[PDB]
RNA sequence: CCGCCGCGUGGGACCGCGCAGCGGGCGCGGCGCGCCGCGGCAGCCCCGAGGAGAGCGGGCGGGGGCACCGGUACCGGCCG
């Protein structure tokens, strides 16, 4: 219920010549570019993540102004056991905030899988997460690092950098 | 202030244990035993230790057990 909902709705409506989605996050970026973060339902995603580069592509040829990312909205659950007293319930594992925020990472750059991870440690500044990509692939992605990485600390405050080995 | 392995409040890093869905309506103030939509939930499996065990393939070796079998040599006997 707002604007940008609108326009892209009405786009999904054109591209087909079955999928929703639940809302529209957008983040800024300290260019004058920003970021649109679509929220998928969970058993969707992969309906949503096959033919998907070509679908962002297009959303973002329509309507410019901001990139377009395609996540889901997944559940953080805060209590491992609960007591109700007289037995207890077991928090599964995938409603952890590791777990999450893993998943989160391996979305917003789905089409290309990483290679690996590292997490520094320096003298004063704060600990931050640097990760690594394919080598093959640079140019296509080295024009939105700023935008993964601007996205990636609105959603967890966990900041980071990318490079490419 | 000083004879406490017990009692109460707090913290909860470290050390160890938590198999048996949830939420709403019937339903009484609350809790149970039950009856109901699944129509509300992302319903319900960390990873796979230069820990271990199991498996396939490859060659390796005076490793083990059973039967079988050759060769001189020591000894004894016999022909010359």
């Amino acid at each position: 219920l707002s604007e940008l909902e609108k326009q892209v709705a009405g786009t999904l409506l054109k591209l087909e010549d079955t999928l929703y989605i639940s809302s529209v996050k957008e983040i800024a970026v300290d260019g004058d570019k920003k970021a649109a973060v679509v929220y998928v339902p969970y058993p969707m995603l992969q309906s949503f993540q096959k033919n998907s580069e070509a679908l962002i592509l297009k959303l973002e040829k329509n309507h410019s102004g901001h990139r377009f990312i395609i996540v889901a909205n997944r559940t953080i659950m805060k209590n491992a056991y609960v007591f109700t007293g007289k037995k207890s319930i077991r928090r599964p594992r995938s409603r952890t905030m590791t777990s999450v925020y893993n998943c989160i990472l391996d979305d917003i750059c789905y089409p290309i899988h990483v290679i690996g991870k590292r997490t520094l440690y320096p003298a004063g500044s704060n600990p931050r997460l640097q990760v690594v990509l394919p080598k093959a692939v640079y140019n296509e992605v080295s024009e939105r690092t700023k935008t993964y990485s601007a996205v990636y600390k609105a959603l967890t405050e966990r900041d980071t950098e990318f490079i490419f080995m």
